[PDB]
């Protein structure tokens, strides 16, 4: 269903599009008679940049025969930010345009990044808080298969809407790892995929939530 | 770069694939995913290719070229009739789309195949209906004669719009249509400052056929 690869990173979101019908080369930028434009956001909230200015801001465009990759700084204007109860998620609606005389090629993708979700843990459960945003959670995938809502409870997943969206996981589902940051171990999940009904489509985010200590150690 | 061919009942747009290879052998292409738009802004009439084909549009493609035939009765064409002279414009956007990628071919044609053409002893005279185009250049072949040189080169403007050409600028030929000879021009390009842009029409204006004198024969 999805062909581009979206990766949320610390300071950066990477979009990689395959060249299904385009024949663009790395040379075809910063050259006469052709131009790249980066748009982030929707409608009047959409922020438009010529590639030159975007490069100055820390964007990077990479092209080879197989794919077109755009690295987007997480503070790019047009990103929509959702903070609630110290939990943080943001969305990136990208349109990347190559234009020549009488022709345009447009790569489109809408990313959900949620590295700073608030994660609380007690004796029996891990609890994620997901800020309210246009996405409605419809599936949770630990790796093997995509668990729909009507099967969450049986598989140890419990949703609570008393405030915002709290997603609970039985401690039995959690992995353990040693840690020197939250001494001397912490529970966590690896490559948890959350899928949302987001503005009429299915869109996922991948996260590695870990329980947090009140005061962690760091030098 | 695109080729626009205006006929009475049909306008042909042929686009090169300079930076794409859409419809190459490793791809399967269908009428699905194609959209035809004719007109500007909210006057643009949008058809899926399936419906446009019903109406008499025709799309033919290979990896090197994309050709769209647009019926002259297409919804969205702007029609200009004045003083028995007829000119019309076709603002085309042709889109091929996948879920995350699209290519858009754009061209704005000015067609005047049925422009009214009158000729007398000394001049050919074209009548151009009033429309958003301001005539700025006339190109017979080699170079684009701007307004400030028209009079010197035998071109005189008269006011919707009458454009006079001294007969010295005209070619002559016999034809099965005009067995003696006729004055004419081939691939005359008129260039207009059109809504902040440059737009041209190419036309083949012809005088009525010349009349030969009777020859007496055997008696
Ligand atoms: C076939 O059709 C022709 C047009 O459809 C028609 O030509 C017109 O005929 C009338 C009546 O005979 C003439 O009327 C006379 O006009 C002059 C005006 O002087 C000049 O006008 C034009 C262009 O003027 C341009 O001037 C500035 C720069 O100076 C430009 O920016 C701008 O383009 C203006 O339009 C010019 O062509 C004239 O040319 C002269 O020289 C030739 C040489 O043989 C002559 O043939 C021509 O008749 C004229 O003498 C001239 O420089 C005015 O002073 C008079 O009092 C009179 O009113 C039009 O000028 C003439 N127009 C053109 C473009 O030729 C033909 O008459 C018609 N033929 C028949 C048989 O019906
Ligand atoms: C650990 O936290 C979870 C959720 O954050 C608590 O689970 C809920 O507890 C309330 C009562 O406090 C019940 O009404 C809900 O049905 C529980 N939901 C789930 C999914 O278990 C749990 O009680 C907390 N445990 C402790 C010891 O505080
Ligand atoms: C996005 O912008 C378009 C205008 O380009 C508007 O019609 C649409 O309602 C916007 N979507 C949202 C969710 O605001
Ligand atoms: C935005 O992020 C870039 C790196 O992605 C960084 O260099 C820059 O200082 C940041 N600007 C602000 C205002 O945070
Ligand atoms: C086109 O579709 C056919 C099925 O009708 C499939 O067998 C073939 O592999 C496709 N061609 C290419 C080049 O992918
Ligand atoms: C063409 O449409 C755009 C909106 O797509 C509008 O802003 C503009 O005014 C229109 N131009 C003309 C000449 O009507
Ligand atoms: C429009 O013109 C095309 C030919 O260019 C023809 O096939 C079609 O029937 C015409 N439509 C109408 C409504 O006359």
């Amino acid at each position: 269903e999805i062909s581009e690869i979206v990766v949320c990173r610390r300071d950066l979101i990477s979009f990689s599009f395959p060249q299904l019908f385009s024949r663009l080369a790395d040379e075809n930028q910063n050259v006469s008679e052709m131009g790249w434009i980066v748009k982030i956001g929707n409608g009047t909230r959409a922020h438009i940049l010529p590639l030159k200015d975007a490069i100055v801001q820390g964007f990077n465009l990479l092209i080879d025969s197989q794919k077109v990759t755009l690295h987007v700084p997480a503070n790019a204007t047009g990103i929509v930010h959702y903070v609630q109860e110290s939990s943080y998620l943001y969305t990136v609606q990208l349109e990347l345009l190559f234009s020549t005389t009488g022709q345009k090629i447009v790569f489109s993708s809408h990313a959900i990044c949620a590295p700073d979700l608030s994660v609380a843990c007690n004796a029996t459960h891990m609890t994620l808080t997901i800020p309210e945003f246009p996405g409605k959670l419809e599936s949770v995938d630990f790796g093997q298969w995509s668990i729909p809502e009507d099967q969450w409870h049986a598989n140890g997943i419990d949703k609570e809407a008393t405030n915002g969206l709290r997603l609970n996981f039985r401690k039995s589902l959690l992995k353990t790892k040693p840690s020197e940051k939250c001494p001397f171990y912490q529970f966590y999940l690896s490559s948890l995929k959350l899928t949302f009904y987001f503005q009429g489509n299915m869109l996922s985010t991948v996260i590695d939530p870990e329980c947090h200590c009140e005061s962690p150690v760091s030098l």
